[PDB]
């Protein structure tokens, strides 16, 4: 409906250089399930919402935050709890693709510890993984 | 996915002064359909969010004031939502489920009070 209201509802997947794509691990439901790097196959586990107005990004299957754990490293889905750590600043480039900052410490991205491996937390060095295509 | 909590008459809860602080009132307010008075509802999680402030509806330390605040996952901040086969719900505290979204006058402030099928405890989400 009944309502205007300023806010996307479009389910996104988060795209590497290689066309894999962040996912729950298991398709979890649960607070610190990991997030990893998975081939793209449809799942709920591999979409989220991200809202610009604060910042989040929650994953659609299981409605937890995309969180970087507190050894500012690690990065899995937890309970929203309006956390610098849950929250992420979106430096759009020119040619299509996006840094991912963590507002804690922008100088933080999302990045991997390898091709087809986990998501993680890691200084920005343009390194190709932390080019993301938020499709 | 946005909604109005709507009062028997018609009204809304509304956060009032469309204010996006954390502490501002929810209030009681004819319907314009303005951010302030739409919310977001997941019932995975159990919140209740101001579409214009992103903040939650949350009980004060009180148990009885309703204000908007940063969502911190407080059981002051979740809501047991109890469909009616009529279409209302009862939207009951997570943290005392007796006490529930109630009114302090028709047109007045929103609060917690006990459950007493009061016609303004019985909600419509729309
Ligand atoms: C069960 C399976 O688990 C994998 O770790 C990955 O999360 C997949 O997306 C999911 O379908
Ligand atoms: C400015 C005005 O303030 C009122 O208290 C109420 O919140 C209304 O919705 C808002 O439009």
């Amino acid at each position: 409906v009944p309502r205007g209201s300023h806010m996307s509802n479009e389910a996104h997947t988060l795209v590497t250089p290689e066309g894999n794509v962040i996912d729950i691990q298991g398709a979890s439901q649960e607070n610190g399930a990991n997030a990893i790097i998975y081939p793209r196959h449809g799942g709920e586990n591999q979409l989220f919402f991200i809202d610009k107005q604060i910042g989040w990004i929650i994953s659609v299957f299981s409605r937890k935050a995309l969180t970087v754990k507190e050894n500012m490293h690690d990065i899995v889905q937890s309970d929203y709890c309006s956390l610098s750590r849950q929250q992420w600043i979106f430096e759009d480039n020119p040619d299509g693709t996006t840094i991912i900052r963590c507002y804690e410490n922008p100088e933080l991205v999302l990045s991997v510890t390898g091709n087809i491996d986990k998501v993680c937390l890691s200084p920005f060095t343009r390194e190709a993984h932390q080019l993301w295509r938020i499709e």
